[PDB]
C-alpha cells in the first residue's frame, strides 16, 4: 500500500518523490520538515484541492469543505462551520446520552462475544444526525447506515454510487427543507443562519453547500469515530494490563457513576494519551486530502508549479523512527510529560472536527472503560492490527467480550 510502500523507499532514496499522471505532477511528502512546510510554513499556496469525478458526486461538484477548492467562497464557509464547531454546551448532553444508550445495550449483551461495529455505529450517528438534523431502535436507517454502507463499499472497489449518494441527497433535503438565530438547536440552523445573513452570492454560500456540509458532516463524523473506537478498542486488547490503568484512572478521579464530564480532562490523562496514541499509530488517512498548489510555490529547494498535487504521508512522519522510539510498538506513555506529530493536520486545512472529535472520544471511551471491560474471547484471537484502507484506515471485524463492573 501507498503509504507503506513511499515510507519503506524513504530511508533510502529522498523522504520526497515524484510521480507523472497525464500532465500533472504528484508529490509524495514522507517527512515532518517538509510536510509543516505544506501545511504551515506556505499553507496557503498548497490549499487548493483536485478535481476528481468521484469527488464530484460526493459533494454536488465541490460544494462541501473538503473537496473544495480554497477561494473566498471558501473561507467563510468554513468559518461558519468552526464558529458552529464551537455552547454545543450541550454536548456532554448529547454525547452523554448516547453513551447511555450504548452503555445500555452493551449489558444487555454480557458476556457475549458480541462483535461490536453495528453498536458503534448507530452509537455515532445518533450523535451525528441528532448534532445535525436534532434526528434520532428506530428506524428508517438502516436507510443511512444503509446508503452509508453503500458509498463507502462502491468507493472500496459509478453508476453504483450516484444513486447512493442521490438516496441522501433527497433524504437530507428533506431535513434542509424542514429546518430561530438567537438559539442554534442544529448544526443544520446554524449553517441556514449564516447563508440567511449573506448577501452573497457571489462569495456567501448557496444553500446547497449547507446540504453538502450537512452531508460531510455524517460522513466525517461517523466514519472517522467509528473507526477510532474500533482501533481504540482493539488495542486494548492486545494490552490488558492498560486497559486496567485507564479504569483506575478513571476510578481515582471520577467516581463509579459521575458520568466523566468534559471538566474531568485534565485529571485523565492516562486516557488522553491513549487517544493520541491510537490516534497516531493509525492515522485515519495514512495519506491526507491530497494539496493542491494554488501558484508557483517551492518545496525543499525546488519549484512547484502550479497545479501540483502533494499528497502527505502521515504514516510516515508518525512511524518515523527518527523522532519516535518505536513507532511500531504501543506506548501511551510517550505522550507521558506534561517534533512530528500532526494527528489532524495544520494551517488552512486543519481538520474541522478537530474539536468535536476530541470531546465525542473522550467522553464515551471513558464511559465504556468506566461500566465495561473487553476481553479477547477464548475461541478467537486477537484483533488483527494490520487494517485496510477506504475510506479511512480500519481495522477488520473483530469479536470481543464485554462485561460489566458487577
Ligand atoms: C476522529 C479523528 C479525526 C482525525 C484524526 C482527523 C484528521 C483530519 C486530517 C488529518 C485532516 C486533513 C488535514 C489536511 O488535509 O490538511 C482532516 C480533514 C477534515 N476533517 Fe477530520 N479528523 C477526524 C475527525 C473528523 C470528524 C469527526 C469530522 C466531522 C465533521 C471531521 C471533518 C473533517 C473535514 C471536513 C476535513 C477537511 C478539512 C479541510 O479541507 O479544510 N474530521 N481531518
Ligand atoms: C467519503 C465520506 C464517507 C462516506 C460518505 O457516504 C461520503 C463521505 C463524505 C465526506 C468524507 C467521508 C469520509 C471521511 C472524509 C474523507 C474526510 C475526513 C477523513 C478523516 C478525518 N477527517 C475528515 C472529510 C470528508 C469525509
Ligand atoms: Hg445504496
Ligand atoms: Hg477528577
Ligand atoms: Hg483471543
Amino acid at each position: 500500500p501507498p503509504h507503506l510502500l513511499f515510507t519503506q523507499l524513504s530511508s533510502q532514496y529522498g523522504p520526497l518523490f515524484g510521480l507523472y499522471a497525464g500532465p500533472h505532477l504528484t508529490l509524495v511528502v514522507s517527512e515532518i520538515g517538509l510536510v509543516r512546510e505544506v501545511l504551515l510554513q506556505r499553507g496557503r499556496e498548497f490549499a487548493g484541492r483536485p478535481k476528481m469525478v468521484t469527488t464530484d458526486l460526493l459533494t454536488q461538484g465541490g460544494k462541501d469543505i473538503a473537496f473544495a477548492d480554497y477561494s473566498p467562497l471558501w473561507k467563510n464557509h468554513r468559518r461558519l462551520v468552526h464558529s458552529s464547531f464551537t455552547g454545543s454546551n450541550k454536548l456532554q448532553t448529547i454525547v452523554q446520552e448516547a453513551a447511555d444508550s450504548l452503555c445500555e445495550e452493551l449489558q444487555a449483551c454480557r458476556g457475549q462475544s458480541s462483535d461490536l461495529s453495528v453498536v458503534l455505529m448507530r452509537a455515532v450517528t445518533n450523535v451525528i444526525c441528532r448534532l445535525v438534523f436534532s434526528s434520532s431502535s428506530d428506524p428508517e436507517l438502516q436507510t443511512v447506515i444503509q446508503y452509508n454502507d453503500g458509498i463507502v463499499q462502491t468507493i472500496a472497489r459509478l453508476k453504483r454510487l450516484k444513486e447512493c449518494v442521490s438516496i441522501r441527497d433527497q433524504l437530507l433535503y428533506k431535513k434542509l427543507l424542514e429546518h430561530t438565530p438567537g438559539e442554534p438547536r442544529d448544526l443544520l440552523d446554524a449553517l441556514l443562519i449564516g447563508q440567511q445573513r449573506g448577501s452573497g452570492g457571489a462569495d456567501d454560500i448557496t444553500e446547497d453547500h449547507v446540504l453538502m456540509t450537512a452531508a460531510e458532516a455524517f460522513g466525517a463524523g461517523v466514519e472517522t469515530t467509528s473507526t477510532t473506537l474500533l482501533w481504540t478498542i482493539a488495542f486494548l486488547l492486545h494490552h490488558p494490563q492498560l486497559q486496567e490503568r485507564v479504569q483506575a484512572e478513571l476510578d481515582e478521579c471520577v467516581g463509579v457513576d459521575r458520568p466523566p464530564c468534559l471538566s474531568d480532562r485534565p485529571h485523565l490523562p492516562l486516557l488522553d494519551a491513549v487517544l493520541c496514541e491510537v490516534m497516531r499509530i493509525r492515522p485515519v488517512s495514512p495519506i491526507l486530502i491530497p494539496h493542491v498548489a494554488m501558484q508557483d510555490t517551492s518545496l525543499g529547494g525546488h519549484s512547484v508549479p502550479k497545479g501540483t498535487r502533494v499528497l502527505v504521508n502521515m504514516w510516515a512522519i508518525h512511524h518515523d523512527p527518527k523522532h519516535w522510539d518505536q513507532p511500531e510498538q504501543f506506548n501511551p506513555e510517550r505522550f507521558l510529560e506534561p517534533s512530528s506529530f500532526l494527528p489532524f493536520g495544520a494551517g488552512p486545512r486543519v481538520c474541522v472536527g478537530e474539536s468535536l472529535a476530541r470531546i465525542e472520544l473522550f467522553l464515551f471511551v471513558s464511559r465504556p472503560l468506566q461500566r465495561f471491560s473487553f476481553s479477547c474471547p477464548s475461541e478467537a484471537s486477537l484483533p488483527d492490527l494490520q487494517g485496510r484502507f477506504g475510506v479511512v484506515l480500519q481495522p477488520e471485524r473483530y469479536t470481543v467480550t464485554v462485561t460489566p463492573r458487577h
